Formats: structure tokens, sequence, C-alpha cells
């Protein structure tokens, strides 16, 4: 049946930025769908909660310390995963950051800091995952967390560096899809709207200004992303590669 | 409560136009496998026997409805039948579409108009009728349109300028409806398939995954859009094309 | 010099919807640039003002009655132009209409009325112009007036039928560009934002609601479109075909 | 007052980075032909002699400025020189860009970063510095970035994933800046060229117009964006690609 297309039994999934928000919910979802899940975060202490919730559904998570901006750590992450799980079938390149700062006042260091995690971290993770998948010869699926910020410019908060980085992620996704298609490795991006998670908690002062801009009238919940990440990680999405998928309560329409 | 439960359509009532063949037929069957009661519509009622039998085969009973989606009175009648027989509507898939090949330079107006009428106007009438019934129910709902990668790129070598025009129109109509229906919690989204084996040797080299897709490769996505799994998504277009639109 | 790329001396231009707003300003601009201009409108009486302003710069306009929804009239328009001017080098498919109406309440007749002028009228005009250009063997340029409504959904006024029609125009433009490229006939669309013209005068109640949504802080003037239509009509745009060009004061960015 | 007057750059002061060859060089010359005083910047000052001589040839005097656009202190110095010598800045073209060919799978991080640094970070620093000076002047202004059709599609067969990434970034950075600078009446727009003859036999069949473009075919558009002709346009990307992105 159509339902069995969503089964992840026998699959090995890596999720970066897995300690909170979207990554956390997605890790739990994948375990619920039968996957062996490796969870990565800048500080492995932060992975306790997700690893416990994963145990809670009868799986065992593999926690991995990784700063996705650092090639040596990304290398160590994939080696830890292939070493302990035997390989990798699914990679969610999800670690991301934001700050608020007028473009005219923005130090280069701050511009670059957002590029390094948001674009370079995705590139390093996806490349490492893709290399492992090519070697296996079994195809695979890679998902990147972009943002509606890769399509539109958020207002009133000034986040030009964030917008730049997420447009980069959207198009890097397609570039990798084209190159990896001969290997039957699919690459797609998810572009969430405003989701009530830790990423946006510091921007609570803006929430009430964002809500009237969202046709569905509310910020999303991170649990509302699991169905889509499951879709992309599973056989249900076998014909989809190089796609971006907006999930934003209608925000990008007006 | 787990992610897989978000995809359950038990107790939901779905309408699919153009349900007799291809994508519509696979989606009808998938919705029945997921627990939905399914109304299947086509211009020729006898053509609906195959899908109705397949739905019987997974233990559903389909409601076959004859409808020309270009005709406002027949569309109204389709919704009346479905509301009357099933009690209402939670999901509509506005899928009926047509195509022909003709150089723009030589294209008669009748032919240009014929493709707009089914592909754009039929989607408009169907979504409108479904949205009206959903508004009256007060329970929200989900509407899905079948557009095409032809709404984003121009197919070659075949000349289908009218089809491409009609599919971009559907993509944007979908967004226009999503915006107006959001206050009613009725979500509206489009699917844009690439080449689906419902010329072949010329198309394949252009597709990064190296093959046309199978209509069964659309069922996961149409199920995603019809179910609670997609609760935060509205006004989105989703391309599913083997990578065709990337280069 | 770069300036001579914009010269229309010796060129024959047809502009539909030429009695007011954008079409009127564009007709005057093309005459100022040296073109022989045929101006079309549903009622030829309405072309008096534009024909006079064209005389005002030392040209003579060819006024043509044409309902662009009617094949016989479109046929008559091109025949009148080729007959009197010898041919056609530039075609601006500009006639367009709008009404405001909730989608849920919209009669099919009203939906269709907007499609017929906005999409079908463009198709008929562009096809007729393109056929004449193919026969000439000299290449040519075709410009369509789309709208930012082909990219975004206007709020708060309900104009779903208008949005549908302009997305259609945007993509029809590209479809024609692909087919006409072997003939060296370029086809491009202009997608204006809110421009203070006759088209939007009935929607004056909305103006004050639109303005805060436009980053430049104001509606455009029809004179602010002439440079772009000149660009597309002239040799300055020799390498551009199948492009859409948004000119909207920043509206589509947020 | 006529449409042609909208394109006059007399009395305007323009900065062009990457001005020593290709698009930047043609645009510099075109801006001088249109009456602008033109500062031309490149990483190697001797490379600017050709353009400076061509500008002399139409009766302009170019201001050559050595600048590595990746370096915030040199960018600041470039703007200081231009303000100091010309009195200010009305037009900035952030044009300097680079490319290499390398499979994503094998791409060293240094190489990925190298292309981002010039193509994205160099555009950011240049536009930022120009915008700061324009804000201080209080007279508005116009900023133009050179992106690429590589920001919309993925080139094949050559593997340039880093370049494609950098050009999508530039397209969106341009919009982000347009939004923030609109209150200052500083417009910001991007140009996305296709294949410009500044592999050939593989690319040509993919281009509907059947040829690569010439850099002189960009001058009209860069003049459009730099002059009063484009007064209502900001946050726009303009593709100029012989039709490449349509199929
Ligand atoms: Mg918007
Ligand atoms: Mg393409």
């Amino acid at each position: 049946s159509v339902l069995d297309l969503f089964d992840l039994s026998g699959k090995r999934a890596l999720i970066t930025g897995a300690s909170t928000g979207i990554g956390k919910k997605v890790a739990l979802a994948y375990a619920e769908a039968g996957a062996q899940v490796a969870v990565a975060a800048r500080h492995s202490d932060a992975l306790q909660v997700v690893a416990d919730e994963i145990a809670g559904v009868g799986g065992k998570a593999l926690p991995i310390r990784c700063d996705v901006t650092q090639p040596d750590q990304v290398r160590g992450m994939l080696d830890q995963m292939t070493g302990e799980l035997g390989g990798i079938d699914i990679a969610v390149c999800n670690a991301g950051i934001v700050s608020v700062q007028a473009m005219l006042d923005m130090p280069l260091e701050e511009f670059q800091r957002i590029q390094d995690t948001n674009v370079t971290g995705v590139f390093l993770t996806a490349q490492a995952a893709a290399r492992a998948m090519v070697d296996q010869g079994l195809g695979g699926t890679i998902i990147t967390t972009a943002s509606m910020s890769g399509h539109i410019i958020n207002i009133p908060q000034q986040v030009s560096h964030y917008c730049t980085s997420k447009a980069a992620v959207v198009h890097l996704t397609k570039a990798m899809a084209v190159e990896l298609a001969p290997h039957q490795i699919r690459v797609n991006s998810v572009s969430p709207g405003y989701i009530r998670t830790e990423l946006v908690e510091p921007l609570a002062d803006y929430h009430a200004l964002w809500e009237p801009k969202i046709p569905l009238g509310r910020m999303g919940r991170p649990e509302e992303l699991t169905g889509l990440y499951l879709y992309l990680a599973s056989a249900a999405s076998s014909y989809m590669t190089g796609s971006d998928i907006v999930i934003d309560g209608g925000y990008t329409c007006p």
C-alpha cells in the first residue's frame, strides 16, 4: 500500500542540528518510522533529550559531536556513523543559525559566521554523506533545511545575511541533485516559514508582527515538519530530486 | 500518536476529478488504501469502472460521478452528489487535464481555448465548488491541484505552448485560492509532475534520474497533501520531475 | 555608442491598449525614439489623445480599432498595419483588464472575461504579429504586459482571476520565445507593480493600503515604464528572450 | 524631456569592480559614453590600463582603483578614493566574480570557499560600502550586482556547484539589500547573464538564440539600471541569456 512507501525500517539516517527544534522532531519521527538514527550537534550533551525520546519509542540513537563548519569533525561524524551503523542511507543537513543586524552596520565577521554554518556546514555534511553513499552503490536521499528566507526577504527584522545563506542552500541543493542523480542519490530542500522553535525564541518580540503576515494566522510547530521530512527520506519521494518545498502557512504567496 | 498517523485518511471524504486513468486513478486507490471514502469523477462514467473495481479490491466502495469539469452546472451536481451520498467533502483533487501538440504559430484559437477551458477553468470550477461546500461545513479542508513542470519550464521539442500557459495559470490560481481560503483553514496546494509514463527517447536524456516516473510515484505526495501531515502547508507548488527543471 | 542601441528609427511598432496608461506612454516613447507607431484600442475614438501627443513630437500615429479577443479584428489590425506601414518589427501586447471579486462568489463569466482579454488577447496579438514577422524574415521583438500579479497574490483586494491570467501571460511569453527564437524573434514580458493609471483608478480605496507594502513608498507612474519598454523594443535587448522583468518598487521582495 | 534623456548619466559618479575585462570593461566604457565619471577597480592595477585608455578614447578620464573586493579595508579605501577624488558616488556595479570547474564530490573546502568569498562576500562588501556612502550623501543612488543564470539553473556538463551556489546567493542578497535601502531611495538590482563570450560547442545547442552573447549586449541593460530610466525598479533580477532558462 501507499503507507508502506513511508517505512524507514533498515535505513540509517544522519541528522545534524538534532538537539532542538526541527532536527529533534525529525530524528524522533525517523526512529518512529523504523530508522537507525545518528544525531549530531555542536555539543553532544545537548543530545540527551532527543536520545531519550528515541529510546522512548524503542530505538537507540547514535549521538555525535560535530561542528558542521569543521571538515575534521564532519569527517569524524561520517566515520563514526559508517563505523557503528555500517553506512548511511539518509542525511538531513539541518544545522542552521541566525542573528538580527542592519546590513549597513553588519561586520564582515557576522555576515561570514552565518554563511559558514548555514551554507558551508550544509556543503560539508552533504558532500561527506554523498561520498559515503557513492561508495555504497545503493543510492540514497539527502535533505537540506533551507527557509522561506531563501525566497523572500523577512521584515521588519534585518536578516540579509540569513536570506543570502538560505538562497545559497536552496540552489546548492539543486546543484548536488544534478551531480548525484547518476548515483541515484536524491537531493531536496525544505523551506520552512516561521516555526516556533529555539532558532526563533530570541526573536519573540517579532512573533506578534509576523502572525498577521501568515495566511494561516499562526506560526508553525516543529511537529508539522515531520511528515515532509519523512516523505523526502522514504521511498514515497522516489521520483523527486532537485526540488525545493515551501512549508510556510502561505507566507510567500502575497 | 506517531508521524505515520498523520497520513491516515480514515473518516475523510475525498473527491478526485480525472480519476479514470493515470495519476488520478493511482491517487484514488491510494486514498482508499489510506482509509478515505473516495468519489471518482470523469467525463465518461463507464471509464470509471476500472478504478471503482480496484477500490473495491482494497475494500473501499468508490462513488462514481459523471462530470464535465468545464460545466458549472455539472460541477455543482458533482458536489451535490458527493455531499448527498457521503455527507460532505474534506479533500478535493482537481486533476482532470488535457494536452495536444501544435506549433504556436499555427494554433487555431479553438485549440488554444480548449486546453485553457479544461486545464484552468475546470480546476477553477472544481476548487471553487469544493471550497464553497467546505466553507459551509465549517471544518476546514484540503484542495490539491495537478499542475505540471510545464508551468515552470517550456517543453521541447514538442510544441505545447497552450499547455504550458495553462499549467502556469493553475500554479498561480492555486496560490490565489490558498490566500483567500486560509481564513477558513482550507489549504490549497499544487503538484507539478515531470514526465510520468501514464517522444520518450528524446525526453529520457533530459531527465537527471534517467527515466520517466510511474504514476505510483505520485501517490506518496498526494497523500501527504491530503492528510494532517501537511497541516502547515498552503499556497505551495511541489515539483516532482526526476530533476528535469534543475538544468 | 551605447545610446544608439535605443534608436527605433526605421522601425514599425504596434501597441495594443494604447489609449491610456502604460500603452499610451509607451506609444509616445517609441515615436520619440523614431518609430512609426500603430496604436490600437477597443474604441478608436479613445486614441485621439495619444495620436495628438504623437503628432506633438513630429510623428504620425496609425490609429486602429481592435478588440484583441476577436480573431477577425486582430486579423484586420495586422493587415491594416502591414498594408499601411509595410510591416511590423515591434509588437507590444498590452491590452488588459481587472475587476475585484471574492473567488468563492465569482461567476464563471467574470473569471472567463478576465482570461479572454488578458491571456487570449495577448495570444492572438502575439501570434498575428509573430506570423507577420516570420514572413518578413527580418526577426523582431514582441513584448507582453504581464504584472507582479503573475508572481504574487494581491491583498486585500480579491483578484484571483487577474492573478491567474497574468501568470498565464508570463509563461505564454516564454513558450513563444522558445518557438520563435529560430526566427530571431525575441519575446519578453514586463511585470509592473502598482502603477497610477486608469486600470487601477476604480481601486482608489486601496491605494493607501498598498503604499506601505511597497518598499519605495509609492505607486509608480506610467512614465516610469517607458525606459524598460524602449529597452525591450530596441537593439539594446538583442540578447534577451524569454525573460520576465519585474518593475514594482520592491513589492515582490518581502 | 523625452525617454532617451532618462538614460543620460551626465554628472553621475559610477564605480565598477572587476572592470578590467569582459562585462565590467564594456559597462565602464558605456557609462563613460553616457556621460558618467567612472571609477574602475580590479585586483591588479596594471590590468586597468586598457579600459582607462578606452575611456580616454571617448573623452572620459577613468579613475583606476586597485582593490581586492574580499578585503574590508581595501573596499573602504576604494570608496574613500572615489569620494575623495570624484566627490561621491551615485552608481555602484558589484561585478567582480570568479569561477572554476570541479566535481562537487571532490571539491576541496578551500575551493568552495574561494568562490563564495569573491562572488558573495565581495559583492556584500562593495554594495555595503557604496550604500554607506550613498546614505551619508542623502541623494539616493543605484547599486547593480552581476549574478548569473547560474543562480537560477544548474550548468551542465561542467560541474560548477560552488559557482551556482554563489550566484543564487548574490541574487537574493540583492533583494535583501533593496528592501533595507529603499527608505534611502537607493535602488538595488541584479543582472543574470547567460553564456557571454568574454565547452562552447556543447553550450550553443542549448541556447534558443543559437549563440553565446557578446559583452556589448549587456551595456544597454547596465545603462538602464544605472540611469533614471529604471527609477521604479528595485529588488529585481533580470535574466539575459538567449533563452537558456526557458526549457
Ligand atoms: Mg511576498
Ligand atoms: Mg531548464
